[PDB]
């Protein structure tokens, strides 16, 4: 039932390739590749590492690290038409896999990966499966890995206004605080948890993002629709707003397995 509501609604190919033109090549979240960059700053892995991308979209993450690292990546989407799309991103690279999958039906191995990765995907899962998430990750993580979250989060929810309502409803999101989230985090044993509230960062992330659709909005509008374009225009003015008044977070997320 997710698969198809994800795939038909906000990730059909033509909703992905929207994200893609203000996100950036390979792209659908956050900041894109410049944003992947500062992520990953103080991360350490080599060409043996492997590496899990939870909710891998069009790969531009797995792609990253592969060449930054040189590690194995695998990525997971729930979405079999985004997964096609990045296969045909990528090709002669035996360690870059992407597969199509819900994440919380996979199975791997105990004490399997060196990083799991994810960005901007645990907005979809629901409370009760953000937990499970989590406690799979703890075992999938090696006794010496890396859990490296960013994430969208939220002020308490008894502090939403009807438009914050609606925007979460709409997307079928689940969207917790960011101390929650910790909170989550800690509750699966996971150690040296560090949360940071970047939603200044973000909001400096949708400004530069937001300037960039506005100055090519003629290319846009070719490749798109104008219905297209003011849906898109909006939606990053209302990120813009609810983030700067801290109704809308991002969250960052580092953990460890020991
Ligand atoms: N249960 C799930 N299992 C695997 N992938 C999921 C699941 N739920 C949502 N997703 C994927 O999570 C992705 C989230 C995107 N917002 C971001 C993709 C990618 N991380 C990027 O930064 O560009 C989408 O491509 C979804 O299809």
């Amino acid at each position: 039932s997710d698969k198809t509501f994800l795939e038909n609604n906000q990730y059909t190919d033509e909703g992905v390739k929207v994200y893609e033109f203000i996100f950036g090549e390979n792209y659908i979240s956050s900041g894109g590749l410049e944003a992947t960059k500062k992520i990953l700053s103080d991360i350490e892995l080599n060409e043996n590492s492997k590496v899990l991308d939870i909710g891998s979209g069009l790969g531009g993450g797995c792609m990253y690290i592969n060449e930054k690292y040189g590690a194995h990546t695998h990525g997971i989407d729930i979405c079999s038409n985004i997964v096609n799309m990045a296969n045909e991103r990528v090709s002669g690279n035996n360690k870059i896999i992407f597969e199509a999958n819900d994440i919380l039906t996979k199975e791997f191995p105990e004490n399997n990966f060196d990083l799991i990765y994810s960005r901007d995907a645990i907005l979809h899962l629901s409370l009760e499966n953000k937990n499970k998430l989590f406690q799979k990750c703890y075992k999938w993580l090696k006794p010496t890995g890396t859990l490296l979250i960013t994430d969208y989060c939220a002020t308490e929810k008894e502090n939403w206004d009807d438009e914050f309502k609606e925007y979460v409803k709409q997307r079928k999101y689940t969207l917790i605080t960011v101390e929650e989230y910790a909170d989550i985090l800690t509750a699966c044993n996971f150690k040296n948890v560090v949360s940071k509230d970047l939603s200044d960062y973000w909001n400096q992330l949708l400004e530069v993002e937001h300037k960039y659709l506005h100055e090519n909005k003629e290319e846009f509008l070719k490749l798109f629709s104008e219905k297209k374009f003011i849906s898109l225009d909006d939606g990053w003015s209302r990120k813009i707003k609810d983030s700067k008044r801290k109704m809308q977070r991002w969250g960052y997320f580092k953990a460890t397995k020991n």
